[PDB]
């Protein structure tokens, strides 16, 4: 048998098979399996040599991943699944993996039933330093089993600290994964990991490769049987596909929600734009803002940049005094304090953005403390909505910090200064200044303080959300005005490609691509078709990306 | 001289006159004066006898006052200023007070200039137990000097504890009086008090008569000179009147402002009314509400009462458990704790409603602590608007109460239980129940806890305020839905006429007239033309009026 002999003889053993089936039944957080030394060692070694010689990999980055890919449409990589002339051992490998013998074994052990022999579906990738793939579930088309076979250097151990682990996520409830994974596989040469695609449950990611090493892998799927094949059921594939395509936005936090401003605030903006800030007001603004941006010609420049670009990208936004305070407290927190790296360890005043197939980061919203570990925790928040109060948040912090005891390890100097900044941007006078720059009258606000931790945190490309309560107001612009004050004290972002960049783009469609920097302020007027995200922050980053995020509904006045 | 001899000879003395003028210059909070034993003692005694015999007084109550009046249009009281046939001594009194001799003296001493001799303007009133007149400034028409001459029993001293004192208010800024008066006059027989009418400043009230005594007084005004009189200037009166008829609503607190609800909340209301509450939801509601109002026929009755009356007046609203908790903590606070009786003594979590010519009461709004003693205090609040957070307010209370030390004199058991109630009414599920009862979908909320102190607190007849931000939404009803949960544990309200009643009326125009009671819930859908106030609470009340005030914008769904 020229097929069975290309695999480890153990997999053909009935006792081993039942042993594997049981392992998979008993696995967590959802059913998955692994086999060590799957394939004939010579075969896989020759496949790896073929790949190194014949295939050229191109790095590709999106919001969701960074991967060295080989699946370019025109087959410039050297990989063509219709013509493996230069890769005969790879041909052999595909053949054995989709053989009847292997499919019967694999379908039995995973309890997946029958599998297509003809619908071969494989891709070849390498992960180098900084490469990663963010949380997803693999539920696409006729995919029934997901697999990865790993081909790192066959003569060295691939270690935990190298990263690139495969990580699996428990679920708070269907289609809502918990933020933190509960299992991680560190995979060696000739190891395969796999699982039955479970819509709503099979959430996994690839942990960033943290080290200067190349990790080659062959990824693939087994599909529902096609016409003419064993186990083929007419209608099954279509039934499956449509049944895998609302209520879920309830489980997202923080909410993309703005609170309306008081009458006092709005009439101050209206009055001004029916152009003039008093000297007392400039004095209040100069507490925080750089004099460059408060001068008459400075303001005039900003105003005209906004008319032209419908955006501002301001450098050295905050004055020297406040810039120095903030840099000192943020730097001190980064270098001398420990940072929570699991959502259960996050304490007041911080919250974890959830769910992880949409985003992950730490934020201060000014709301009552919230730590979402169960459906119950979430349902409770939804029954008892509260609104931000920064001064109370500030108060609470002082209680905790003062007993405790205000040491270099546990102080809240960063948080306190950041909240004072948030308070300044919450002030009536600041919003008057905003209206001055933009000729737009703010009618609502949401202010968030954000930390994007190295090796954890990210958002994905999304649109703004309007409130349908304000949709019928004809004065209200069909746009959300969005501010980002970046306070990232570390370097190497652009050169090391460390991620953490703020990206705005149209449905070159790129409006802004800004690596994190110190004391910049971006202002973007977003219509419905503008996408924004901040790229996943690499483990190699020397600090978190810290910023203050601001969102306003506006009318023209 | 038959006029000069009807007054105390001292007033004709130059030295006395300059002495009085100086007193008035040096008085506070604005210039005012008093003269003891003004009139010939026999004259005033005979005037008082005439009044008792000839004039019949009718009690009259509005939002602003309760006074025994004699100025009925048809002159049924016996008082007719055009025919004082039966009151010749009163005729004499009016004559002397508006004589040239007296006017010259009075105009000199008050620095008011010339005064009309012919435009006599006097009214006669008695204040009995519970009578009072709330804060006002007297700036009406051609009024130049305001005066009161007091005719209590000439042979007994009128004491402080009797009440009926004349009280004068300092100003936080023009037309914004401070909540608490800074001077009080206890007036005797034949005493006159007076002041130049000062638009924006001359704020005064009449302290409630706290005792079972009758206090007769003659009130009057000196007006700008009319045609043909000394000091007459053509155009002056009209210039004055028009120049005494916006920015001021900034100095009112609390704001008539509602915050918009989250998307999660609104879609729950929409979904339900596109009729059905789950058993888990009824279980949550039964934590607080009486089972009478949660049953299917109970609900059905409420629903139909609301369709008919556009209001509900529910008795025994809260269940026995919560009713008993609340009664115990409120009663305990009333009988064993001291209550702040000046706005400077009010502590967290309480705020004082201001300004006092619009309202006075204590409230819990869930916002950061605020105590308005200066313009600065107010300006600061307006530059830094915050939103309610009840849980943080609750947290802060525990800090203060626990050190401190949780005694019978200083505990916050009332406040804590009341806030828990406020939290329940802030819950998504309660608002679902509200929508069930009303077939209206709440889109915003404001919740306040109120205490109306005996002898201090009141509101005046006002309309609801819509937000013009939501005016263009066609789904949004042109009405404010308003709830009042009354938790007043004391009796005697209706029989003692102790005020504190909730009054709703059309521009019989009376919709609701409800004396305070225990555990009632009123619901009123107010259009623009519905007026509401709660009547000033008498010193004789055995407790404050305690309630929870709720306001929602609604759409029809
Ligand atoms: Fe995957
Ligand atoms: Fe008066």
């Amino acid at each position: 048998d020229k097929i069975k002999g290309m695999f480890n003889p153990k997999i053909w053993d009935k006792t081993f098979q039942d042993g594997l089936k049981k392992e998979i039944e008993d696995s967590q957080p959802y059913n998955w399996g692994t086999i060590h030394e799957l394939v004939n060692d010579d075969l896989l070694r020759a496949v790896r040599k073929e790949i190194e010689t014949e295939i050229h990999f191109t790095k590709k980055e999106t919001d969701i991943y960074r991967v060295n890919q080989s699946g370019d449409l025109a087959n410039l990589s050297g990989l063509d699944w219709d013509d493996l002339s230069r890769l005969p051992n790879l041909f052999k490998l595909r053949q054995i993996l989709y053989s009847k013998q292997y499919r019967d074994f694999f379908g039995y052990v995973t309890k997946a039933g029958k599998l297509s022999g003809s619908k071969t579906d494989m891709s070849i990738n390498t992960y180098t330093k900084g490469c990663h793939l963010l949380t997803h579930d693999d539920v696409i088309g006729s995919r029934r089993i997901s697999f990865i076979l790993y081909l790192p250097d066959p003569d060295r151990k691939w270690k935990s600290h190298y990263g690139g682990g495969l990580r699996l996520f428990p679920s708070i409830l269907p289609n809502v994964p918990h933020s933190d994974p509960s299992a991680k596989l560190v995979p060696q040469f000739n190891q395969i990991a796999f699982f039955k695609v479970l819509p709503g449950f099979s959430f996994h990611d690839v942990e960033e490769v943290k080290v200067d090493k190349h990790r080659l892998s062959i990824q693939g799927w087994y599909h529902i049987p096609q016409v003419g094949e064993e186990g083929y059921i007419p209608g099954e594939e279509e039934a499956w596909v449509r049944n895998n395509t609302n209520v879920l936005e309830d489980f997202e936090f923080p909410k993309d929600e703005r609170n309306i401003l008081s009458f006092h605030e709005v009439k101050h903006f209206e009055k001004m734009l029916k152009v003039k800030l008093s000297e007392a007001e400039f004095t209040y603004l100069s507490q925080y803002i750089s004099p460059e941006h408060l001068s008459s010609k400075g303001i005039e420049k900003l105003q005209k940049q906004f008319v032209e670009n419908s955006s501002l990208q301001i450098e050295s936004f905050l004055n020297d005094d406040k810039s120095e305070l903030l840099k000192k407290v943020i730097k001190q927190k980064e270098l001398e304090q420990e940072c929570p790296y699991h959502s259960k360890d996050v304490k007041a005043p911080w919250k974890t953005a959830i769910p992880p197939h949409k985003a992950r980061y730490l934020y201060i919203d000014g709301k009552e403390y919230r730590n979402f570990q169960t459906e119950a925790d979430i349902l409770e928040a939804l029954n008892n909505n509260d609104l931000p109060n920064f001064q109370f948040t500030k108060d609470a912090i002082k209680i905790i910090s003062d007993a405790s005891g205000n040491s270099r390890e546990n102080n809240f100097d960063a948080e306190l200064a950041l909240i004072d900044l948030a308070v300044f941007h919450k002030s009536t006078i600041f919003k008057k200044y905003l209206a001055l720059l933009t000729s737009l009258c703010p009618v609502s606000e949401q202010i968030l303080i954000r930390r994007f931790r190295p090796g954890m945190d990210f958002t994905l490309a999304t649109k703004c959300r309007f409130n349908e309560l304000l949709k019928s107001n004809p004065d209200i612009i069909d746009a959300v005005l969005e501010g980002t004050l970046c306070l990232t004290p570390s370097a190497g972002w652009e050169s090391g490609e460390l991620g953490g960049y703020e990206l705005y783009m149209m449905d070159d469609s790129v409006l802004i691509n800004d690596p994190p920097a110190w004391n910049t302020f971006n202002l973007v007027l977003r219509d419905e078709s503008v996408l924004e995200f901040v790229k996943y922050v690499s483990w190699s980053a020397k600090s978190s990306r810290w910023d203050v995020k601001m969102k306003w509904d506006v009318k023209s006045c």
